[PDB]
Order: structure tokens, then C-alpha cells, then sequence
């Protein structure tokens, strides 16, 4: 599902927590549980990223400016105008992450990860694992550099990561409370969706949730997803709500809807 919408918004996401994060001048420790194979060749042998990435990119030049570090990488992976490569997270902040920072990389699949191996480093610090990132988070923190960034992009192919992922995020927080966590899910199964929103709630309540919702007529698939965000940064709350109402614009406009609430500690 490279590009699809669920990337876009995830991505844009991660852009503004890198632009934010990175206004200090002291490493930061960069943590993805699940990193896929960190580039996607958009025609090899279901073209989902029409509807995600490719309208927006299609429009770039009448993006507000917060869209500048997401279409800066995606202009930069690809050789041309036309779409032909789509960028994983890795490729996002190894884009816009420093020689000072840390970058560690998790991927339990083999051939994901044999392709995650062949990402350009340019002169950040890369470390790429095959291992189960979401039983990394207990190993690894709190990081030496005490700044932290964890994306969290599960698959949620089983049931079972709706609890799971809070579980680990719950006890990485406790080790670790100041870091920033940000952790991607699904609304495909709304009971499900408010099952793990309860058990994240419960991790802080210095938090943000956005969502974005297509809001078809038929609820089957995917119809929406969001982002929790423990640790937002300063300003993020109201940049990501421009963000929101413009990708409104694109997909099903007229339809579709965002929603942003945070935490009781939050604003």
C-alpha cells in the first residue's frame, strides 16, 4: 500500500517531528519498531498511491509551506516529475536527521530487511536490525543520548498488536517518560481502534490524537486512521491541524473529516 493515505498523513507527521526535534543542538536518538524496506518502487509487478500521495504530489506547488520537507524528500528519491519511487520512513529521516544523531532501524522480515540494508546512509548514523522492534523499545531505552524520537508503524496483520503496541509503549514510558513517542493505527474495526485508544490514554495524558477519516459509504478496509503522539512538540497541535484540513482537500473532499484532541495536560 506504498503512498496510500495513511502513508501520507504518517509521513507529514514524522516531517514536522523531525523539523521540531531537530532544532537542538544535541543528538537525539531516532527509534523505528517496524521500518519495512525504507523505499518503494511504485511500478514494479494495486496502485493505491493515486489516491494518497499522488494527488498531493500532482499539486505540490499550492501546498501550504509545512508540506516543504515531505515534498522536498519525495522530489529527491525520484529522478523526475513522474512518480516512480515512494520513500519509507527511514528515507524521511534520513533526510532530515544529522551526523550527530543515532538512527536505529528494526525489520523482523528477511527480504525487508536484505532491501532496508541497501538505504543510503549520505553521512548520518545508521543502524539497521533484524529483530522484533516492538521488543526492542524495552532494550533500548533510555538512549545514552537522553533525546529521543520512537515511530511506531505497526501492520496490525494480527488482533492481537492492538494490545501489544500500548503494552510495549506503556513500559518503554516508564523508562523513559520524556521521550517522544508517536505511534500510527488503523480504523478498520472501530471497537478494536477504541480498545487501543483506551490503553494508550491511560500511558499519559500529555498527549495528542489526530485522525483522518474518509468516510465512504461502505465501511470495509481501512476507512481512516490516526496518529498518538505522547510528547508533542510546541506548535504541533496547530500545524497538523493545517495539515489535516489541507489533505481534506484531496481525499474525498466534501466527505472526508479530521479530528485532533489532546490530552488533560495538553495544549
Amino acid at each position: 500500500h506504498a503512498g496510500n493515505f495513511a502513508d501520507v498523513i504518517k509521513h507529514i507527521t514524522l516531517t514536522r517531528l523531525l523539523a521540531y526535534l531537530t532544532h537542538k543542538d544535541k543528538p537525539l536518538f531516532y527509534l523505528e519498531t517496524h521500518s519495512g524496506r525504507g523505499i518503494y518502487d511504485l511500478k514494479d509487478k494495486t496502485e493505491e498511491y493515486k489516491e494518497g500521495i499522488n494527488p498531493v504530489w500532482l499539486d505540490r506547488e499550492n501546498l501550504p509551506s509545512l508540506f516543504l520537507e515531505y515534498i522536498s524528500v519525495i522530489k529527491q528519491i525520484n529522478l523526475n516529475s513522474t512518480l516512480s519511487y515512494y520513500p519509507g520512513s527511514p528515507y524521511f529521516a534520513i533526510n532530515q536527521l544529522r551526523s550527530q544523531d543515532r538512527l536505529y532501524l528494526c525489520e523482523l522480515h528477511p527480504t525487508e530487511y536484505n532491501f532496508l540494508l541497501k538505504l543510503p546512509h549520505f553521512n548520518k548514523k545508521v543502524y539497521v536490525n533484524h529483530t522484533d522492534g516492538v521488543s526492542k523499545l524495552n532494550a533500548l531505552l533510555p538512549p545514552p543520548e537522553k533525546r529521543g524520537l520512537i515511530f511506531i508503524d505497526p501492520s496490525y496483520e494480527r488482533k492481537e498488536e492492538y494490545k501489544e503496541i500500548p503494552y510495549a509503549i506503556k513500559n518503554a514510558y516508564s523508562k523513559f517518560s520524556t521521550g517522544l513517542y508517536c505511534v500510527w493505527y488503523p480504523v478498520v474495526n472501530k471497537a478494536w481502534t477504541e480498545q487501543f485508544l483506551r490503553k494508550m490514554r491511560e500511558i499519559s495524558s500529555k498527549s495528542v490524537r489526530i485522525e483522518l477519516h474518509l468516510n465512504p459509504l461502505i465501511n470495509e478496509g481501512m476507512t481512516g486512521c490516526g496518529l498518538w503522539i505522547i510528547n508533542p512538540p510546541y506548535t504541533f497541535p496547530s500545524e497538523i491541524k493545517l495539515v489535516l484540513e489541507t489533505l481534506t482537500t484531496y481525499f474525498n473532499p466534501g466527505s472526508s473529516s479530521y479530528m485532533i484532541e489532546s490530552g488533560s495536560k495538553l495544549c
